[PDB]
C-alpha cells in the first residue's frame, strides 16, 4: 500500500532560493542518493515540510537517506500515517 | 562494539508513551533475544531507535528482525552510521 513521507530542511538549505523552493532539485537528489532505483514524480510543499506519496518498499529506501546533507543542509525524512496536504 | 538501528517503534502501540516507547522496546528485545541481554546505550532519533552492544549480542538482536511487536513490523540493521549524539 502506499505511504506518506515528510523531509524537514529544504527551506534551510540553499536550494530554497530557487523559483519553486528547490523542490523538484531535491526530490532529484533523493533519486540519485537511494541507488535502488527510487522514481519520484510529484512532491509539494506545505508549511516546513515537503510531502511525498510512495509505497512501502519506496518508503523505507527514502527513511534510509535521514540524516544526509543536501545544499548545506542536514535532511529529515519521516514516515507519517498523516494525511496528505 | 557495534551500531544498532531499529525502525518500527513510532508504527507501533508503545510509540504513545511517556517515552516513546523505548523502554519497552529494549525490554521486550531482551526477552526475546534468550540471550539474557543487556542493552545499555539507546535512544530514538527521528523514526529510528539507535543502540550500541557488543558483536555477540548484535547477531541475536539481528535475528529479531522483521519481527512484530506492539502491532509493528520491526526492521533491525546494522550500520557503520555514526550514533547520534
Amino acid at each position: 500500500n502506499k505511504t506518506v513521507i515528510k523531509i524537514l530542511g529544504l527551506k534551510n538549505s540553499k536550494a530554497a532560493s530557487n523559483p519553486d523552493g528547490g523542490l523538484r532539485s531535491l526530490l532529484d537528489f533523493l533519486e540519485r542518493k537511494s541507488k535502488e532505483k527510487i522514481t519520484l514524480g510529484r512532491g509539494i510543499i506545505d508549511g516546513d515540510y515537503v510531502w511525498l506519496k510512495v509505497n512501502k518498499d519506496d518508503a523505507q529506501h527514502l527513511l534510509r537517506l535521514n540524516g544526509f546533507t543536501y545544499a548545506g543542509a542536514t535532511l529529515t525524512i519521516e514516515e507519517t500515517n498523516e494525511p496528505m496536504p
